[PDB]
C-alpha cells in the first residue's frame, strides 16, 4: 500500500495531458506491478512460505530436500510436452510466486490478475504444469532407484482474480478479503485516470494501441492467413530390402574406381601425354607475344617524380630523343613528337604545367598536360602508324626444349635484374627490430623497389590523361632525368609508347618495337600499347601488392619455420610478387586458381589428378611468363608426388607444414584483381554450359518421357535398364527411403523441429526484411523489346510496394505471384554489386519461392547441427570433432570374425578420408527430386499445409525462362561464320530473347535443403550398408559444412598373412553371398562405390576431379572449413583496402580502408603485417587527396595545429595504430581529440586548445547528419565534410517519387524509422525512396560502372569538390574557411554540453562484443531505441512487431538509462542526448568474429592479451 501512495503522490503534481507515453507506459506498468503484489503478499502472509521474495524451483526443490545431484542430473532432461522444448536446467531457474513444503508435499501456486481468468489460468497452466508433472515423475522414477528416501509429490494452482477482484474470495477465500478489494479497486481507479486523462491527446490513440499489444491482443488482431489447401503427395511403398537385392546384385560384378593412384611416373606421364596432344591440336607459333604492359630500365635510385623535375627531365630527354635515327613508323612518331614537345613557345610550357584552375587555353594546348599534333606536321611513316591503328588463337610449343630455354631464360634474367640491389608505440619496438630490420630494409635496397616507383609514377601519369576532355590530345612525360620517356597517343583504351634506356630491369628485347644506338647508349623503344581502366588501377598499385603479398609470405615463413627468412629468398620472392602483380592476364589466373586444387591432388593417396592436369590445357600459352610457370608447376607437381617436407614454389626453401604451401599459391592466386573476370569470354561460357545442360534435359524427357524425369523412375525400371543412374534423373524409393532414415534420427526432436520451423516468422511482412531491401541483383520485367532487365531487389521492392496497397507476408505474397513465370538472366558485370554472390539473377516471384523452401529447410536442418551439418559457432566444430573422435576411438580396437565354431579370424581396423563437393550446385540437377523428399520428411507440425506449401513452390520452381544477354546478342550477331556449337545454343533460343529451362534451378540459394538431402542420403548408405554385412563391424561417418563433405570409411585389412580371409570369402561366395566378391581385397574401395552409386542415384555425382581420398587427414582439415565467410584468408582483405574505395571523400575513404586492414586483422593476420598494410593504404589515401605533408592540401599549412592534432575529417590522419583501432575503433581519435582539448581549455583557458574547439564546432556546422542504419559510409560524431559525389547519366527508376524536402522532413518527425524497418505500406514506400536517394548507397548501386571507376582515379587534389557555403571549393579553401572561423570563435554554454555529450596450434573462430550486453537487456538494442523514441501509433506498432519480446520493453529502457547513468553518466530523459549517443550502443551492440589460435576466450579482454602476445612474429613476449 506504500508503493501505492508513492505513485499517487507522484501522480497527483502532473497536470491532465502532459504525460508521455512512455511515461504513462512505467506509470501503468508499476500499477500493475502493485495491484499484483497485494494479492501476492496476502496469499504469501496467509499460506505461502516465501515472506520476502520469489524462490527458484531449483531452490524449492533443494529445500524440499531434493539432493543437489538429482537436481544438477536432471538439468540435462528436456521436457517432451513443452511447448518451447525447455530443458529442466531453464525451468529451475524461472521463480513461481508462491510455494509451500509440506513433509513430501510441494504445492506451487501462481498469482495473475485479469479480465479473464479463463485465459489467465490457461496461460499459467501451460508455462508451469508440464514441467512440474516432468519433475514429479523424474523424481518418482529416482525415488523407485533408491536414491530417494521417499517420493515426492508436486501440485501446481493458478489463482487468478478480475480487474474488479470480485472473484479473490471464491479463487481465494480469506478474511482479509475487503481491504485488499478497496486497495486494487482504488489503483484501478487511479489506472483508468491516468488512462485517460494524464497522456496527451496526440498520443491518446498509441497508447490503447500499446495496451492492446502489450497484452494478449484484447482487440487488436489480424490471422488473415489462412495457409492454402495446396495438395501433396501421398507416400508410395518403398522397401529397403529392394534396395539392399540391388545392392548385392550391383556389388556381385566389378567396378571402376573413379580415381588413380598418385604416382610420380603417373604424373609425368600424364603431364607428357597431355602436352603431345596440346602441341599437335593447336596451330604453332615461334614468337611469344609481349606480356609487359610497361617496359623500363633503372640504373640509380629513383626520386619521385615532381611537376619542376619532370620539366627539366622531359626537356632534357627531348635533347637526346632528337639526336637518334628512327627506322619504323612508331619511331617516327617517336621523333614527331619530340621536336613537337621541343618546339613549344612559353606561354605554351607554363599552361601545360599549370592546373586546371590556372589554366589557360592556347592555340597549340588546349588541355593541361596535353598538347595538339595536327597531321601537317606529322610524317608519311606516323601517318601509316595512325592508320593502321585506328582501323583495325595459336600456341607456342611448350613440349619443346628449345622453347623451355628461351623462355626459362628470358624469365630468370628479368627476375634476376628485378632482385639486383641497386646503387613509442609497444607495437613499434616490435615492429622496427623484425619487420623494417628484415623486411622493408632488405627490399628498400631491391631494384624492384624503385621499378615499382617508377610504374607508380608513370600509371598516375597516365591516369591523369584519361579525362574525357584530355583523351583527345597527345602527351609527353619523363621520368628519372629523362631516362624513362612515355608518349600519349590521342585514345575505352589509353595508348601510349614507352622509350628507355636499355638496362636491368623489366626489358624483353624480343618484343621491343626497336633498339636505337647512340654509340655506347641503347635506346629500346616499345611497340604502342593499349591498355583500360581496371589493368591501369591494377598497375598503379602493383607496388603495394607486391609489398602486402611479400610480407603475408614472410608472416607465414616465420609461422612456419619459427625463424626469419635469408635476403635471397625474401628478394626472390619480392621479385616473384611484383612480376605476378605487374602481368595482369586470365590465363595465370585461371592457372593459379587450378593450382589450388592440384596441390592436394598429388598430395594424397587417390585423387583425379588427369582432368586437373588436362584442364591445364584448356588455354592456348602465349607469352614465355606462362610457359615458365607452368614449367615450375611441373616440376614441384612432379617431386610432391615422387614425395609420397614441401617445397616452395617460390624459392629454394622446403617448408614443414602443407598449409603453408597452400598459402603461397592462395597468395599468388589473389595477386590478381577480379576486374578482368566476366569479360566477354566467361560469360558466353557459363551461357553455353547451361543451354548444353538443358539440352541434355530436354533429350532425356525426349528419351523416357517428361513423367519419368520429373517425377523421378521406379525401382524396377532401374533394375531393367541400369541405365537410369545418371545425374539430371533420381530413383523415388532411394528418396523415400533416405527421408526414412533421416525421419530415424529427427523424430526424437519433434517438438525443436516444429518451434523451429514455427519461429521463422511466416506472417512477418515480406519486404520489412533486410534481405528484400538489400543491394543484390534482381531481374526486373520483360521490355518491349522481348529482354530482361537487371535491376536491384530494392528497386523491384519499391516498384511492387507502388501498385500494392499493403506489404504482403511470405505466404501471402507467394500465393498473389504463384501463377507467374519464374525468370532469369546473367547478372550485367557493370551493374554487380559486392552483395552479389554468382552470375545468375531472378525475379522477385522465384526469390520468394527460394526463401520459402531455403527458411523451411534450415529450420528443418538447424536441429541436427550437433550431429552433421556445421553452421557457425560452438556448433561450428561439433560434427567434424565427434566423427573424428569416433573414428579414432573405432580404430583402437580390433575385428573378429566367426569362420565356424569359436574359433576367429583377427582383422586390423584401418581409416582413409575423403573430401569431396557433393554439396556443391550443379547446373545438371533436379529440383523435383525435392517434392518427394519434403513430402516424407517428419517436421513434427500437427497438419501438412506448410509442407505443401513448399511442395508447390519446389513444384513451380521446376521451368524456368533464362534470357540471354544483350551483349552475347550483339557479339553473335557480329561474326559472319557461326561455329556448329553456336548454331545449336542460337536453336536453344526460338525468339532469341528467352528459353525454356527445366530442373536446374540456377544457382537459387538451396544450399541448406541440398545438405541436407546429401546427409539423407549418406544415412541411407549407411544403412543399406550396415544391412548388407551384418557379421563385419564395418565403420562410417560424415560431416558436412557449406558447399564440402567428408567421409570417414572404417574397414579391415587381414592381420598376419592374407589366407584365412580369402578362404572365408570364397565359402561365403559359393554359400550364394555373391556381393561378397567386392570384399575380397580393398574393401574401401567397394564401400566407396555403393555410396557414389547410391548418391548418384539421388542426382548427385561426387566430382572426379575435385575429390581427394587419403588415409590421413592433412589435406582435409584446411578444405573442409575453406569456404565459409570466417574462413577466408587474410590476403584478400589485405589486397582489397588499396583499391574499391568509395570514393566518397577523404574521411570516410581512410574510414574504409583502415576497417579493411582492422578486419583482414581479425581475420589471422599478424599485427605488424597489419600496421604495414594500414601505412600503405593511408599513404595511398593522402596522395590521392593531397593531404600529404609537403603537398597542396597538407592541413599544417593552413591551420595553427600540427598535423597529428588536426580532426580526420579536416586532412587529419587519426591514431596509426593497428592495437588502437582493433579495440577503440576508427572514430575514437576525433573523441579522444576533443576530450584534450575539453580538458586543456576547461582547466587552463589555453588558446590553441579554443582553436581545436573551434574547428570541431565549424565541422559541425558544415555537416550534422543524423545516424541511419542503412547507411554504407562511416559515421562521424563530430561532424564532416562534404564531398561532391558521381552523378550517373540517369537516376535510378523512383528515385524521384518524393522530394528531397520531403524526405528531410519525414525523417525529422520520424526518428525511431532511423533504427528499424517500417512495416506499414507507406512507411516502407517513404523509406525505401529515402534510402535509394542516400550518397552512400547510390555509389555503391554504381559501384562498377565505368564513369564512377574512373572519377575514383582522378586526383582530387586540385578539383572543386567540397561543399562550403552552398558552393563547390577546392580543399586548401575548405581549410583555410576552417582557421577563419576556428580564430574568431568564443566557447559557449551550449557548446560546452554538446562537447561534453559528444565525448564519453589450432585456429578457431570466437566471436566478441566490444563492451557487450547486460543480461537484464533481453530484446536488440534497436529495438529498444526505436521503442524510446516512437511516438505515432503506426511507429509503435512497427517497434512492437520487431521486438522479440514486446512484453518487457520498459524495463529494457530502464535498464539501459541506469547503464549509460553508470558508465557514460548521461540522463535520457533530457532532450537530443540519445539522438546523439545511440550509433555508439548500436555499434557496441553488434558483434564481431576473430580467428584466434589457442585458448582464447569470448571475452573481448583475451582477445587483447592474444594479440598483445601475438604482438611479435618469433618470441613469445608473456
Amino acid at each position: 500500500m506504500d508503493k501505492y501512495r508513492e505513485i499517487h503522490n507522484k501522480l497527483k503534481e502532473f497536470s491532465p495531458g502532459t504525460l508521455t507515453a512512455v511515461e504513462c507506459i512505467d506509470y501503468l506498468d508499476r500499477l500493475y506491478a502493485v495491484r499484483h503484489d497485494i494479492v501476492d503478499q496476502m496469499i504469501k502472509h496467509d499460506w505461502s512460505d516465501n515472506k520476502d521474495s520469489e524462490e527458484a524451483i531449483g531452490k524449492v526443490l533443494l529445500f524440499a530436500g531434493v539432493p543437489s545431484n538429482i537436481i544438477t542430473a536432471l538439468e540435462k532432461k528436456i521436457i517432451p510436452n513443452h511447448p518451447t522444448g525447455k530443458s529442466l536446467k531453464a525451468f529451475f531457474k524461472m521463480t513461481p510466486a508462491n510455494y509451500k513444503i509440506s513433509g513430501t508435499t510441494i504445492e506451487f501456486v501462481e498469482v495473475t490478475v485479469t479480465a479473464d481468468v479463463d485465459k489467465g489460468i490457461r496461460e499459467k497452466k501451460l508455462k508451469y504444469e508440464a514441467g512440474l508433472t516432468y519433475i514429479e515423475q523424474e523424481l518418482h522414477k529416482f525415488f523407485l532407484k533408491g536414491e530417494i528416501p521417499q517420493p515426492y509429490k508436486i501440485t501446481f494452482n493458478v489463482v487468478a482474480v478480475r480487474t474488479d477482484g470480485s472473484n479473490i474470495t471464491t479463487q481465494w477465500p480469506s478474511r482479509r478479503n475487503d481491504g485488499v478489494v478497496q486497495y486494487m479497486r482504488l489503483v484501478q481507479a487511479e489506472i483508468s485516470y491516468v488512462r485517460e486523462h494524464l497522456i496527451k491527446t496526440e498520443e491518446r490513440a498509441a497508447l490503447e494501441a500499446m495496451f492492446n499489444l502489450k497484452f494478449n491482443i484484447s482487440t487488436h488482431k489480424s490471422q488473415p492467413y489462412y495457409i492454402p489447401d495446396y495438395k501433396g503427395m501421398e507416400p508410395i511403398g518403398a522397401n529397403i530390402e529392394d534396395l539392399v537385392d540391388y545392392s548385392k546384385d550391383w556389388l556381385s560384378r566389378a567396378r571402376n574406381f573413379s580415381f588413380f593412384e598418385v604416382k610420380g611416373t603417373a604424373v609425368f606421364e600424364c603431364f607428357n601425354s597431355n602436352e603431345a596432344n596440346h602441341c599437335q591440336r593447336y596451330p604453332m607459333s615461334r614468337k611469344p607475344r609481349n606480356f609487359l604492359l610497361i617496359q623500363c630500365s633503372l640504373i640509380t635510385s629513383y626520386k619521385p617524380a615532381t611537376t619542376l623535375s619532370d620539366q627539366i627531365d622531359s626537356r632534357r630527354a627531348c635533347s637526346y630523343i632528337l639526336n637518334l635515327i628512327p627506322d619504323t613508323p612508331a619511331s617516327y612518331l617517336i621523333h614527331d613528337m619530340a621536336y613537337r614537345y621541343i618546339n613549344l613557345t612559353r606561354e605554351d610550357m607554363i599552361n601545360y604545367y599549370a592546373p586546371r584552375i590556372q589554366f589557360k587555353q592556347t592555340q597549340n594546348v588546349r588541355e593541361p598536360g596535353t598538347f595538339k599534333l595536327t597531321s601537317s606536321m606529322l610524317r608519311a611513316e606516323s601517318k601509316a602508324m595512325l592508320d593502321l591503328l585506328n582501323n583495325h588463337i595459336e600456341s607456342l610449343n611448350i613440349a619443346s626444349h628449345i622453347v623451355q630455354s628461351e623462355s626459362v631464360s628470358l624469365i630468370t634474367k628479368i627476375l634476376s635484374d628485378l632482385e639486383l640491389n641497386i646503387t613509442d608505440t609497444v607495437l613499434d619496438k616490435f615492429f622496427q627490430n623484425e619487420t623494417q630490420k628484415y623486411l622493408i630494409d632488405v627490399l628498400k635496397k631491391t631494384t624492384a623497389w624503385h621499378i615499382g616507383h617508377l610504374i607508380r609514377d608513370i600509371t598516375e601519369s597516365l591516369i591523369a590523361h584519361s579525362g574525357l576532355k584530355r583523351s583527345k590530345y597527345w602527351s609527353l612525360h619523363s621520368y628519372n632525368n629523362g631516362n624513362v620517356i612515355l608518349f600519349i597517343l590521342p585514345s575505352s583504351f589509353i595508348r601510349f609508347i614507352t622509350v628507355f634506356r636499355i638496362g636491368p630491369g623489366l626489358v624483353d628485347k624480343d618484343n621491343l618495337d626497336t633498339i636505337l644506338i647512340d654509340g655506347d647508349s641503347q635506346w629500346g623503344v616499345s611497340k604502342v600499347m593499349s591498355i583500360d581502366l581496371n589493368r591501369l588501377l591494377a598497375l598503379n598499385i602493383a607496388f603495394e601488392k607486391a609489398l602486402i603479398a611479400t610480407a603475408t609470405w614472410f608472416q607465414y615463413y616465420t609461422e612456419d619455420q619459427g625463424q626469419f627468412p635469408l635476403q635471397y629468398a625474401i628478394r626472390s620472392v619480392f621479385a616473384n610478387h611484383f612480376l605476378l602483380a605487374i602481368c595482369q592476364k586470365m590465363k595465370l589466373c585461371a592457372i593459379f586458381d587450378n593450382l589450388r586444387y592440384l596441390i592436394p591432388a598429388v598430395t594424397s593417396l587417390y585423387s583425379g589428378f588427369p582432368s586437373l592436369i588436362e584442364k591445364l590445357f584448356e588455354r592456348p600459352f602465349k607469352s614465355s611468363l606462362e610457359v615458365y610457370i607452368y614449367y615450375n608447376i611441373k616440376s614441384l607437381l612432379v617431386a610432391l608426388a615422387q614425395n609420397n617436407v614441401y617445397p616452395s614454389f617460390m624459392s629454394r626453401i622446403v617448408y614443414k607444414h602443407y598449409r603453408s604451401l597452400i598459402s603461397e599459391v592462395t597468395t599468388c592466386f589473389f595477386l590478381f584483381e577480379k576486374g578482368l573476370h566476366g569479360n566477354m569470354n566467361e560469360e558466353a561460357k557459363i551461357h553455353l554450359e547451361t543451354v548444353e545442360w538443358a539440352l541434355k534435359f530436354r533429350e532425356k524427357e525426349e528419351k523416357y518421357g517428361e513423367s519419368l524425369v520429373e517425377n523421378g523412375y521406379m525401382m524396377w525400371e532401374l533394375r531393367a535398364n541400369a541405365e537410369l543412374a545418371e545425374q539430371q534423373l533420381y530413383c523415388q524409393d532411394a528418396i523415400e527411403l533416405a527421408a526414412i532414415e533421416l525421419n530415424k534420427v529427427l523424430a526424437t526432436k519433434s517438438s525443436v523441429v516444429a518451434n523451429s520451423i514455427l519461429s521463422k516468422n511466416w506472417e512477418e511482412p515480406y519486404f520489412s526484411q533486410t534481405r528484400n531491401i538489400s543491394l543484390k541483383g534482381m531481374s526486373g520485367q520483360v521490355q518491349e523489346d522481348g529482354h530482361l532487365s537487371s535491376s536491384v531487389t530494392i528497386i523491384e521492392a519499391i516498384r511492387y510496394l507502388s501498385n500494392s496497397r499493403h506489404n504482403p507476408s511470405l505466404l501471402k505474397l507467394y500465393e498473389e505471384t504463384r501463377e507467374q513465370k519464374a525468370m532469369a538472366r546473367i547478372v550485367r558485370k557493370y551493374q554487380r554489386t559486392e552483395a552479389d554472390r554468382g552470375f545468375f539473377i531472378t525475379t522477385l516471384p522465384t526469390r520468394c519461392r527460394l526463401e520459402i523452401i531455403e527458411d523451411y529447410y534450415d529450420a528443418i536442418a538447424k536441429n541436427i547441427s550437433e550431429e552433421y551439418i556445421s553452421y557457425g559457432g560452438e556448433k561450428k566444430i561439433l560434427a567434424i570433432q565427434g566423427a573424428l573422435e569416433k573414428a579414432l576411438r573405432w580404430a583402437s580396437g580390433e575385428s573378429f570374425i566367426e569362420l565356424s565354431n569359436h574359433k576367429f579370424i583377427r582383422m586390423k581396423r584401418k581409416l582413409m578420408y575423403v573430401s569431396a563437393d557433393a554439396t556443391k550446385w550443379s547446373p545438371g540437377d533436379n529440383s523435383a527430386k525435392f517434392r518427394r523428399f519434403t513430402s516424407m520428411l517428419h517436421n513434427g507440425l500437427p497438419n501438412n499445409k506448410l509442407k505443401n506449401c513448399v511442395i508447390d513452390a519446389l513444384k513451380q520452381v521446376y521451368k524456368t525462362d533464362f534470357f540471354m544477354s544483350r551483349k552475347l546478342r550483339n557479339y553473335i550477331d557480329s561474326m559472319e561464320s557461326l561455329d556448329p556449337h553456336i548454331k545449336q545454343f542460337l536453336d536453344f533460343f526460338p525468339d532469341g530473347h528467352h528459353g525454356e529451362v527445366k530442373g536446374n534451378w540456377l544457382q537459387g540459394n538451396l544450399n541448406k535443403c541440398s545438405s541436407l538431402f546429401g546427409v539423407a542420403m549418406s544415412l541411407l548408405f549407411k544403412q543399406v550398408w550396415t544391412n548388407l554385412f551384418p557379421e563385419l563391424d564395418c565403420f562410417f561417418e560424415f560431416a558436412h559444412h557449406s558447399d564440402d563433405a567428408l567421409f570417414i570409411y572404417g574397414y579391415l585389412e587381414p592381420v598376419d598373412d592374407g589366407t584365412d580371409w580369402f578362404l572365408f570369402v570364397s565359402q561365403q561366395i559359393q554359400a550364394g553371398h555373391l556381393h561378397w566378391f567386392s570384399v575380397n581385397t580393398e574393401m574401401w574401395k567397394s564401400m566407396f562405390n555403393l555410396h557414389e552409386h547410391i548418391l548418384l542415384l539421388g542426382s548427385i555425382k561426387i566430382s572426379p576431379k575435385k575429390t581427394t581420398v587419403s588415409p590421413t587427414n592433412a589435406e582435409f582439415l584446411s578444405t573442409f572449413f575453406e569456404g565459409c565467410a570466417v574462413s577466408i584468408p587474410f590476403v584478400k582483405i589485405l589486397l582489397g583496402s588499396l583499391s574499391d574505395l568509395p570514393g566518397l571523400g577523404y574521411f570516410d575513404d581512410l574510414a574504409a580502408a583502415q576497417s579493411r586492414c582492422v578486419k583482414a586483422l581479425d581475420l589471422g593476420a599478424s599485427p605488424q603485417v597489419a600496421q604495414l598494410a594500414v601505412a600503405l593504404c593511408t599513404s595511398k589515401v593522402e596522395r590521392l587527396y593531397g593531404t600529404a605533408p609537403g603537398m597542396v592540401n597538407h592541413p599544417a599549412a593552413y591551420l595553427q595545429v600540427k598535423h597529428t592534432d588536426t580532426p580526420i575529417p579536416l586532412g587529419g590522419n587519426g591514431a596509426m595504430s593497428i592495437m588502437e583501432l582493433a579495440t577503440a575503433g576508427i572514430g575514437m581519435s576525433d573523441k579522444n581529440l576533443l576530450k584534450r582539448a575539453l580538458l586543456g581549455y576547461s582547466h587552463k583557458r589555453q588558446k590553441s586548445m579554443l582553436y581545436i574547439l573551434g574547428l570541431f564546432k565549424f565541422l559541425m556546422k558544415l555537416s550534422d547528419e543524423t545516424f541511419q542504419h542503412e547507411r554504407l559510409g562511416q559515421f562521424s560524431f563530430i561532424g564532416k565534410v562534404q564531398w561532391k559525389i558521381f552523378t550517373p547519366k540517369s537516376e535510378f527508376e523512383f528515385a524521384d517519387m518524393y522530394t528531397s524536402k520531403f524526405l528531410e522532413l519525414w525523417s525529422s518527425q520520424h526518428v525511431t524509422y532511423d533504427y528499424i524497418i517500417p512495416k506499414g505500406r507507406d512507411n516502407l514506400l517513404i523509406y525505401l525512396v529515402r534510402k535509394l536517394n542516400d550518397p552512400s548507397i547510390v555509389t555503391a548501386m554504381t559501384m562498377q560502372s565505368p564513369l564512377q571507376l574512373r572519377f575514383r582515379m582522378q586526383a582530387k587534389q586540385h578539383m572543386k569538390v567540397c561543399r562550403l557555403d552552398g558552393e563547390w571549393v577546392t580543399f586548401r579553401e575548405v581549410l583555410a574557411a576552417a582557421n577563419s572561423f576556428a580564430e574568431n570563435y568564443s566557447a559557449t554554454s551550449q557548446d560546452m554540453d554538446l562537447f561534453q555529450t559528444l565525448t564519453s596450434r589450432a585456429k578457431v573462430a570466437r566471436t566478441f562484443t566490444v563492451r557487450e550486453k547486460d543480461q537484464i537487456i533481453q530484446n536488440s538494442i534497436p529495438a529498444v531505441i526505436g521503442y524510446k523514441f516512437a511516438v505515432t501509433v503506426e511507429e509503435m506498432s512497427d517497434v512492437l512487431d520487431t521486438a522479440k519480446f514486446p512484453d518487457s520493453l520498459s524495463v529494457d529502457l530502464k535498464t539501459m538509462k541506469d547503464g549509460v547513468y553508470r558508465e557514460l553518466g548521461l540522463d535520457i530523459s533530457l532532450p537530443d542526448v540519445m539522438k546523439r549517443i545511440a550509433p555508439m550502443l548500436y555499434k557496441s551492440s553488434k558483434s564481431r568474429v576473430v580467428i584466434v589460435q589457442g585458448n582464447v576466450e569470448g571475452t573481448a579482454e583475451a582477445i587483447c592479451r592474444y594479440w598483445l602476445k601475438s604482438m611479435s612474429l618469433v618470441k613469445t613476449i608473456r
